[PDB]
């Protein structure tokens, strides 16, 4: 990010706390949880909506002294009112802007918002699972506003959950109670507060609904596979990710002692005394040296990020991965809840900024082998078949004589996240019982309205629709702008978190009540379907023929002579 950028959202996050305040209110409201009362606010929006505000509800303990790198453990009862009228802080992580480490230990909070309290009929909860490859975000309004979706009756929830080496930390030897995905287990045991408590705020217990986008995808879809939350929600919502893509999970069990040696460890390679010294370790030292965790060989392998979710190595009552997510697939129980799945229409613009500065990335594509699956690919990458494999991938994605940045963006796309969606939806077909899932496709640009990550990839002036960019269309956020009611971006407002609760409700995204939705016919995906349909949502929205199915169909083709890998 440039520093005339980092200027900018300086000017912008003091503009914004300003705003904030004049959009408090002095009402202020006791509500009851199962661990004592909490107190929140009354807040406008720039719509001159207004909602209550809870923000800072622990559903753990604070993971911290000898509870660093386990799982959470339940939060203690109070006596009297704990204020929840302004934030708590986010996990330790490296500002996505700034550059520098911030956050706390301290971070395992849920913030709840509605319109009312005591409202005439129990409400859909929806509960938002934020992304940022287990290593950045936050349930901060400044990023993740309700203000859009409390123009409705539903129940709003944003969770935190520990990120980096703090949530992800995982030690082979079962005496030490650190097998993996804290961060995770953080998420179970907030879906199971949310359950139990999402009545106090007018919420129906019978009628949750857990979203996210990107690695919150991956994460909704972890908590619709693990046995750990069998049953605790009743819809499921994957935006742009879930748990089979190849960047939602690693085997990271070898690298606490690499991120130890990093921080200054002099000792041996032993599960107890690497544990001990990253116990004493201040919290930022940790998250600052991650980036260096990988060694060579594992950057080689391109494994992407050093801790994440993990398939845990010994079982735990706690456990929340104990096989590969493709075999958890097999028997989840959020097989059998109705599903939406979808992705933008430009997904790999995201990598924009990184080809401008490395355009020598694009020198891939001229066999493209090191995009071949690594379960299809041999070691060296260098068998016949390997190549020709690369080969379909080249012949799918380079569509000139040379190869372009624009063709490796596309190609992107598909190895993140359509190729990952088509084999999840495939192989779900084959352990379920007619749940219906939909799909749908983001299709809307605009730069008059907004998101953080389009100054995180230097995405100014840059048309199509990236990664992240649907962000701006269900929350709030400090870049956002009041928008004309006639505008097209408040018409996708309204089209977006409509089909969101619409779902959220009933299980089914339909709704003639939406506007531009009277004449669709949205069907869920069949078993039988060879072109998958899906809901386009550009300035109309039009059920259409998903425009990236010839380019799926070629990547499954590397799979022809190794089905059972597919």
């Amino acid at each position: 990010v440039s520093l005339m950028e980092k200027l900018k959202w300086k000017i912008k996050c003091i503009e914004n706390k300003f705003l904030n305040y004049r959009l408090t209110t002095n009402e202020t409201v006791v509500a009851e949880t199962e661990y004592g009362k909490v107190k929140g606010v009354k807040r406008l929006t720039v719509y001159d909506d207004s909602y209550y505000s809870f923000e800072g509800i622990p559903y753990a303990q604070p993971p911290v002294g000898e509870l660093r790198f386990k799982a959470p453990q339940r939060p203690t009862p109070w006596d009297g009112v704990r204020d929840c009228c302004n934030h708590k802080d986010k996990s330790v992580q490296v500002d996505f802007i700034a550059g520098k480490v911030c956050g706390s230990e301290d971070c395992l909070y849920l913030s709840v918002y509605t319109n009312n309290l005591n409202p005439e009929t129990k409400r859909p909860v929806l509960v938002y699972i934020h992304g940022g490859d287990f290593i950045i975000g936050e349930n901060h309004r400044d990023m993740y506003g309700p203000d859009y979706f409390i123009k409705k009756d539903v129940v709003l929830i944003n969770i935190q959950y520990r990120l980096g080496a703090l949530g992800f930390l995982s030690l082979n030897s079962e005496d030490l109670n650190v097998p993996g995905n804290a961060g995770l287990k953080d998420q179970v045991m907030a879906l199971r507060w949310i359950k139990n408590n999402c009545a106090n705020f007018g919420g129906n217990p019978d009628n949750i609904t857990v979203f996210g986008e990107s690695a919150g995808a991956a994460s909704t879809h972890y908590m619709m596979l693990t046995e750990q939350t069998r049953g605790l929600f009743h819809r499921g919502i994957l935006m742009s990710g879930n748990a089979i893509c190849p960047w939602a999970n690693t085997q990271c069990q070898h690298r606490a002692f690499a991120l130890a040696k990093l921080a200054g460890y002099k000792g041996e390679d032993n599960d107890k005394d690497v544990l001990e010294f990253l116990m004493k370790a201040k919290p930022q030292d940790l998250i600052k040296l991650e980036e260096k965790v990988l060694t060579l060989e594992e950057r080689t392998n391109m494994v992407v990020f050093p801790f994440g979710p993990t398939v845990e190595p010994y079982q735990t009552a706690d456990c929340v991965l104990p096989k590969h997510p493709r075999e958890m697939v097999k028997t989840a129980w959020g097989n059998s809840i109705p599903t939406m799945m979808g992705n933008t229409s430009y997904e790999g613009l995201f990598f924009t900024s990184i080809l401008k500065q490395m355009p020598m990335l694009v020198k891939e594509l001229e066999t493209c082998v090191n995009f071949v699956p690594s379960e299809l690919a041999d070691a060296e990458r260098t068998a016949p078949e390997t190549l020709e494999m690369g080969a379909k991938i080249k012949k799918a994605h380079v569509t000139g004589e040379t190869p372009t940045a624009d063709n490796f963006m596309d190609l992107c796309s598909h190895i993140y996240f359509w190729f990952p969606m088509h084999r999840l939806l495939q192989l779900r077909f084959n352990h379920t019982s007619g749940t219906p899932v939909y799909l749908y496709r983001f299709d809307f640009d605009s730069e008059d309205l907004i998101n953080p990550y389009r100054i995180m990839r230097s995405g100014r002036g840059v048309k199509g629709v990236s990664h992240a960019d649907e962000l701006s269309y269900f929350f709030w956020n400090q870049l956002a702008k009041r928008m004309p009611k006639e505008s097209r971006e408040y018409k996708t407002i309204e089209r977006m978190t409509g089909i969101w609760i619409q779902f959220a409700t009933t299980g089914n995204p339909y709704s003639n009540e939406i506007e531009g939705m009277e004449n669709v016919s949205w069907d869920p995906i069949k078993k039988s379907d060879e072109v998958y349909k899906c809901l386009n949502i550009s300035d109309e929205l039009k059920m259409i023929d998903v425009p990236e199915m010839d380019k799926i169909k070629q990547w499954e083709s590397m799979f022809e002579k190794h089905r059972d890998l597919f």
